[PDB]
């Protein structure tokens, strides 16, 4: 869509809007299964027995791995979830008596089946590999007369089990993202199609398979009665196509000559924001979200739920309805923030700060303060010894002029070195130390 | 074992106990080796020469990689170690004159051998792959008459070297966890059995191979005199089966109507705790520890060693023997902490906070404040737009009633925005600003 | 070279010097290409058709993956770049009309070619795999008469495409480090040789291929007109062979008997420092830099550019030219920092702190305070329940005696719990609270 951006000279911040949400709100747990086989020398046979040893070792390795129950600025404000708690709950259910054999018979004549579990969970079940049938029908007649083509074919069919076992071996039975060995592209797509979700969610997931993989978990579960089972925990996107915007912030300092006499302020509420259920889902670690064109994929486990009035901080940081969060300091170091459609430059001290085009070099020299340049005609920005490439996605930027709010503060009573602060908190500290003077 | 949990309404925190320790306290270094070979066209031979090129390229790649010496709330309180310093020391010893050939002759007639190094280190040595013998006896007669079965067999035997070389290529010669290509499951188990440790440590490591892999390092060391050698650094668990407990904390705020008039406090001493040598090993980043049933695997490199009196903060946060660490703020945002056996809910402002069961939906609505619900009969908790699944492991929870200690503070003199603080420090700041008023 | 180290008893810090810089300052973007093929049963043929299905699935998988534009103490002071912004810009250029076919014809008769793009970018282009030619000439005659040797050969040639597709599938089309499947060791070396850089940079990159891989990105770009193209973003080292030094800091506390009466101070400016263009590039997260012998590889994106006067803080922390950054607290916990050539020990309270040799055990017991021991004759240091191995690289340490500056502060007016502070800031807070007393 149309991505747009606004820079607020008054608060050294920029908002990128036009994005659409895809928030993981829940989990769908499926049970993926591989059916196992209970079981002089020719050259072609010696390799078959070598591959068969790799197969038993993989089985006993996975059995040995399952002796234990499976487990695994404003970010510090986040709660603490247990991401695979739902999959582990389902996996705990697979250990009950004859619960495994319910699945075994469900998939006797199909590869995809839905099974109600004894506690009422309605899971999709998938037999992705019948090694039982291959080994019993093609390999067992030889062991109880070899060609080279079955050796090739066995290695191919056994390779998937060996790779699944490798992933679980270096990841303590819990992997993310979910590899194509756990679930092939076609398997996952068909799993998505049979999922109980909207046509909207099916289209979204099918068109973003790579993101679904990254937000999914594979939990090695049980080996019992010739059945290898691991739970695949898939994301549920209960919030879709709501407006999202990214808030970029950078430090705003006074620019006095006498070094150390300068005071700084930085909006700490940077990150992603998406409208969600009458509130705003705020993701302080914008690293958690994944952007595909204009679609933002986030996990609500790494969000706060804030009043929508938090959006007022962008137009009016002194608004009376929400207490905008800032941090203060006297550390006027130079840096840049690359935004969606431009660049914020916090230039202080003796630092060289410029913006350049690929064919003509420097086109703007910044002066001390916080400033901004859009990515039209600009390819790179330099702050000191650091070169930043700007994003070259298209979209209009708007420079909103306004006086830097740091000018409104008397440095002699300014409370520096406050991190978890806000506009009101800084006011009340000022008007206390003012009371003594 | 029996995991139990206690929630302290007074301080918005919960302790999970019943766990048993397995703390990595040291390192065991082994030297793993692969013996190398110094060395019209038929179809079967062209593939043999293609595989042989892959083998030389892997050798020269590993030689090119070794031109350099190998290298690689309260977390900020931690020291700073050098994790592979012991392996690198051993690897430095392998570069001495004829030191490589000591190993070469030790493993002439065995694959597992113990070798005393020239500085006195007593290392286990392992020849996991004799490519020398394979190439010289099966491949060299052909090059200096091809069947397809050796082409298959050569690719299999060479694959391990190619995979080891890949891992070292994308990891600058130092890998963790240690893959099954570095050390197969059977190789590691037998390596563990020949280790100089207790039957307790051998059983523990053999039953938790996947955890040993994650706490181990593979350090590519030397290629010299037809010997490829890399050091595998294995964990030593010098602390085993001592009591451990997990401390979960969440913010505790007043719940006044007038927004911004509320003060908050959070216990910052959350993480894992294990009794250890008359003190308490405290792991502030509980992400560092790995839980297998009731066994907690931690690394003492990411611990502080604290007086055992730190445990008093759970029963009496005002105790006179240890100065319990808290942080203060006015940031009353809502969130939840999922514990071992329940959930802490810090619910403030206008946030919807509930606890639900899978079959009947909402069963508890939280009111403003810090509260808790056990995982019996509860499957999920919701705070705002965030759904948390609770862990469904069994164990008894105890709700310990008590007045939230935040009520004991006058907001007008409460020192907010203190992170590295404590009960005594907040008292002494209060009684200073009180002195002026 | 000669690594040396100095410990400053007065400020509980140590500097390691003698290192040489290799700073990534820029990016070189190359376009790697793979030429694709538009396309009863014998046993040997059934496997060929199985491998051919793996090939189509890989193609449609990569097409499905590209529906979206590709994307991906003092660290908080850093700016925020967009690391693959330059590669994505080039990739955006490959989507223009007939721009793909410019590359297609450039590499018609060569595998390495330089192509000027329509916006003026001069990129190197590389055809690493002609699957088009293999499938059309060897496989198509069979499908439109099988031996086992082509089945083997096809699987080998198709394996690279399958592995590239796997990496892009679990990494949303953007990978780092760049694997040997993206770019083999010989391909990368030859790519480096044809790069437009100095003989100095070519030697440096060729001798540190593993570091180049870790600082590189592979960006899946386009599949169009039988051409698979992904951009490889290689580092440009515009700063080479300038002096670097590592600053290690640890907490400095008073050591009074009465617990809680102690005040602490820690230099927060720890990390790597390299001379760069008349300033100093400061890398606060020393984890970002990679050390190969005496060569330090860093990324200027994770640096601040500071006045070179920052170096004065090591000899004179009260110097009048630069305001040295410290943090304050009353949290006198014990810990150690392992340096390049020794160990800093911050020992407080009741903690056992010692230094040991492998053959003789304890050789030094530290007393309360901040102290240091060089790695000559010392193999391990113990602080509480934590054993640290010291680095055993050779080089001389110098112990610079001086009174711990924490003694210069009256605890009754000492401002504790200041994180983003400095020497001057602590002075001005003291002389304010002093004014009231
Ligand atoms: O380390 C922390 N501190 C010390 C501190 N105090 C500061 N003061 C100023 Cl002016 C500027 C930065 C400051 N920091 C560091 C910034 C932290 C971050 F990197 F996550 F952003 C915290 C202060 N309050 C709340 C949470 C805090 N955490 C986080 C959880 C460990
Ligand atoms: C609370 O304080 C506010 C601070 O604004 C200005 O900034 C500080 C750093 C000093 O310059 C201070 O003297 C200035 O006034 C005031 O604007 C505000 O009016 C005060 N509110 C009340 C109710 O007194
Ligand atoms: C030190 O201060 C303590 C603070 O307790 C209470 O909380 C603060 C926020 C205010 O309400 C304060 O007025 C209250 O007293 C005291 O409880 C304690 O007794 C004081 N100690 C001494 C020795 O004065
Ligand atoms: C500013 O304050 C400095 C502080 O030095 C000492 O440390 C503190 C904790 C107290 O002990 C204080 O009384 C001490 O003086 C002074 O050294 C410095 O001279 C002061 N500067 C001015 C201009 O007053
Ligand atoms: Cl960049
Ligand atoms: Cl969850
Ligand atoms: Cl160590």
């Amino acid at each position: 869509q149309n991505i747009t951006e606004e820079f607020y000279q008054s608060t050294c911040s920029a908002v990128s809007k036009g994005y659409l949400s895809a928030l993981r709100t829940g989990w769908y747990t499926s049970v993926i299964t591989i059916e196992l086989s209970n079981i002089g020398t020719d050259a072609k046979v010696k390799l078959i027995k070598q591959e068969l040893d790799k197969y038993k070792n993989a089985v006993t390795e996975l059995q040995l791995l399952m002796q234990s129950t499976p487990a695994t600025f404003l970010g510090f404000l986040l709660g603490v979830g247990s991401a695979i708690a739902s999959g582990v709950a389902v996996c705990k259910v697979l250990h009950l008596e004859g619960e495994v054999n319910k699945i075994k018979s469900a998939l006797l004549s199909t590869n995809k089946a839905v099974v109600s579990l004894s506690n009422g969970v309605s899971v999709l079940t998938f037999k992705v590999l019948d090694l039982k049938n291959y080994i019993d029908k093609q390999l067992l007649p030889i062991l109880n007369i070899s060609n080279i083509e079955t050796v090739i074919e066995f290695q191919q069919k056994n390779n998937r089990l060996l790779e699944i076992t490798r992933e679980f071996s270096v990841n303590a039975g819990v992997t993310t993202p979910v590899s194509t060995y756990m679930l092939t592209n076609s398997e996952l797509l068909s799993l998505i199609n049979d999922m109980p979700i909207t046509n909207d969610q099916k289209k979204l997931m099918s068109n973003n398979v790579q993101i679904v993989r990254q937000q999914s978990y594979s939990i090695m579960c049980i080996i019992k009665e010739e059945v290898l089972a691991y739970v695949v925990q898939l994301p549920l996107y209960g919030v879709i196509d709501t407006p999202c915007w990214k808030l970029h912030t950078s430090p705003l300092c006074t620019t006095n000559t006498k070094e150390g006499s300068n005071i700084c302020l930085t909006r700490t509420d940077r990150g992603w924001y998406c409208d969600n259920a009458g509130s705003v889902s705020f993701f302080p670690q914008a690293e958690t979200c994944k952007v595909q064109s204009n679609r933002v994929f986030c996990d609500t486990m790494n969000s706060l739920t804030l009043p929508s009035e938090v959006n007022l901080c962008n137009v009016d940081i002194f608004n009376p309805k929400y207490d905008c969060k800032i941090m203060t300091s006297k550390t006027d170091v130079s840096s840049s923030v690359i935004t969606s459609l431009g660049a914020i430059v916090s230039c202080y001290g003796k630092t060289k700060c410029t913006a350049s085009n690929k064919n003509r070099g420097i086109i703007k020299t910044f002066s001390n303060g916080c400033d901004y340049v859009s990515n039209k005609g600009v390819d790179t920005v330099s702050v000191g010894n650091t070169l930043y490439y700007v994003n070259k996605q298209e979209g209009k930027s708007l420079y909103v002029k306004g006086e830097p709010i740091i000018n409104f503060y008397d440095p002699l009573v300014f409370p520096s070195d406050e991190f978890d602060a806000s506009i009101s908190q800084v006011n009340e500290k000022i008007n206390q130390s003012l009371a003594f003077i």
